């Protein structure tokens, strides 16, 4: 098998999770905007991609002999009698990306979600893993789980078995973020603004005094009162003064955008989809959101499946509105491939999602 | 790959019809007095014999020895920047907690009533701010002096901007990513730079892996991209590539089928060049 | 679509050959032990039986629980900045009025 | 520094201590409230500047210039370092390739 | 339409139809005149779609005159 396993068998003998700040990162998704944002695009863009079943490998498997129409209709269409496709899809992507592990139960004729917060997986001393563990509580057995792991570097040790978390990665962000923010605002409450200063050596009647700085007060400003003008008599001093910290100094502007753009950064979402640009910038900007971010996301699972059922299994992006072609250049495309005899008309018609057409020459090369 | 970047060495066992990664933290490599290497040491508890374990290394050049046997790391090189951006942005933090900021400040000579003085503070204070309170003017009589005052340090002085971008700019140089790639930018920029991230940094990568493959194998092997969807070429170019090629009898017809990824048709002028 | 978007619910009632809005402020969603969802309950005062409702949510995820069931309003998260900005323009206007010439 | 108070007076050097502890705390806007401060006895509130400023520190240019000489010596562009447009990328490759390799 | 998408894979749950929304009645999305008919035009005329299926798409009714629903090779 491997000599080696029961050495590495002790270099991690049990799973250990890391989402730490569980709490605090819930809270952060419910409370902070880009957050919510840049999360809820990349689970509905990844949600919505189909999955195309291909050719059987001849080697056996653990979820042997399924027919293939059965897996189909599972993965596509309905994964359990009480669980639609997409809600599923969409838990099991949370996990993935979350906790950054995805665990999925599989019962004959049925897959089902089990939440990451709660596996644990032990290693196995010959094998690669022995059992998966749920809330200490029940025991999976090796092939009744399809696993799903994200990349793992681990206290200075290369992980097996381990997966970490992508969003961990960014609080300590966004609580420097909400703390100047925070300061940003209440500067302005803690703020004093004054308009005039009179001073005197003399001790002055107070409550005098106190009328007197409300006609004062009410009088010269244009939007109340008229009077400009001010007579000062019997020794009142005017003291200048000045703004001793001002509002100027908080020039946060750049920093906040740094914040951001961080955020942005971790999920990998191109600015241009936060603002929106002109054509030439958006329309690659999708292609390269979407291939160099789910796709790879979506490899890691399909070949998980493929691993499992032993199927071919690879996901098919063109029922994605968003990315489906211009219709000028895909005619030209197929129009000069179909003329020039390399590839047959219901080739092309099956390419355009049009059923097949059942006059042979349509399945005829044509030479000239 | 995860071994072969951090670490800067990957070892895979063999056993007669399996592959079994092997943890490049704990193999050692001993060399041999007469050929190359001698046996592989794992956790100085198990040695493999040299022709069951395929062997990666990185570039290395150690002590001023340029080193056979060992691997450079990659992502060593990155952690003295990393602590000195973290130092920034901690600092850029805590100055606003150690701040101090006053809005106004009045003296005496004279001793005042402390507990009388701390409410004509709270007074004042509420009464001004324009969101708790109205009045503005303010009269000052007994002798009490407005002292004139400057912020003596202030934020502005603060301007790390260019520095920590710095920072990120080596980050991302290490691994060697555009940064158009970390921004996107326009179709020009975005197209040709995919390409260049993919031929320049992974292609050599794996060139290290598959030529130790084909020396162990013996076999002929090397990576194949056209599998990946980001770099599929474009559906307009490779039409007319292929047919021109095609219509001047360069190029058989299932080639290009086979080039599209599709099957080979078994007529048998699909596999005749065809002259004019 | 109203309800869709403030609350992040929506459920819709069905009678044979009616489908009737159902608001999302009153149901409330209860977890089967086996199933997925045993019950609707509205207002408190009426159960629907789950066989009868079309049930849309939003993604959710609370207190640091992935939610099932649940489901995240959208405009919640933007109330914290339409308090700030209408306190600057207040105080924008307000300045003027206490002002002095 | 935040603020630099005086006297010709003695105090009590614990006292003292509290009060610089409760100033600091009160005036922060993060920790606190209060804005206004009230001097009485005689201390005195001392004008003072930042005699030394981070902002004469624009090493910036001095170390691109170390850079280039880098980058420089092995004779690779910029450009293959930053990545540009197409009409840059495409040719900067052929000219590192035949150049220096 | 992910919106639209949610709620249309809850209908064809609950139904078990296909179901999903169809863009085109909406008058701000509405393509070009120009571009739309070069593109009918040229997929028509190299027979690779019916001509009723093109007056369809331009929400005319299907005319019953036998060759509008048949392929033209040339």
């Amino acid at each position: 098998l491997n000599p080696g396993q029961r050495i590495i068998r002790d270099m991690e003998p049990v799973s250990h999770r890391t989402n730490r700040k569980p709490f605090t990162t819930g809270q952060a998704y419910s409370k902070i905007e880009i957050l919510n944002r840049t999360a809820n695009m990349v689970i509905d863009s990844a949600a919505e991609c189909s999955y195309t079943v291909g050719d059987k490998y001849n080697i056996v498997t653990y979820a042997n002999g399924v027919k293939t129409k059965t897996l189909d209709t599972l993965l596509n269409v309905r994964p359990n009698p009480f669980m639609d496709i997409s809600t599923f899809r969409r838990l099991v992507v949370t996990d993935l990306l979350f906790e950054g592990c995805a665990y999925i139960y599989w019962d004959g004729t049925s897959l089902y979600h089990v939440p990451a917060a709660l596996m644990q997986v032990e290693a196995d001393a010959n094998k690669f893993i022995k059992k998966f563990i749920f809330n200490n509580q029940i025991n999976y057995r090796v092939d009744e789980i399809i696993f799903i792991k994200d990349n793992s570097y681990v206290c200075g040790t290369n992980s097996q078995i381990s997966g970490q978390s992508r969003v961990a990665t960014v609080i300590d962000s966004l609580e420097k973020r909400s703390k100047m923010l925070n300061f940003k605002e209440k500067f302005l409450d803690n703020g004093t603004v004054i308009g005039l200063i009179l001073e005197t050596d003399e001790i002055l009647n107070k409550k005098l005094r106190e009328r007197k700085q409300e006609e004062l007060q009410l009088d010269y400003n244009p939007s109340t009162g008229q009077s400009s003008v001010l007579i000062l008599d019997g020794g009142m001093k005017a003291k200048p003064y000045s703004q001793i910290s001002s509002f100027k100094d908080l020039d946060f502007k750049e920093d906040i955008a740094g914040f951001n753009k961080s955020i942005c950064l971790a999920f990998g979402v191109p600015q241009v989809l936060i603002d929106g640009g002109n054509n030439a910038n958006i329309r690659p900007n999708i292609e390269l959101f979407y291939y160099m971010t789910i796709i790879p996301m979506l490899n890691k699972l399909t070949s998980s499946l493929t691993f499992f059922f032993g199927y071919k299994i690879t996901p098919n992006t063109k029922e994605v509105a968003a990315l489906t072609p211009d219709k000028e250049a895909e005619a030209k495309h197929l129009t000069s491939l179909v003329n020039n005899g390399i590839m047959t008309g219901n080739e092309a018609r099956l390419e355009l999602n049009l059923e097949p057409l059942d006059d042979e020459q349509m399945n005829r090369i044509r030479i000239p």
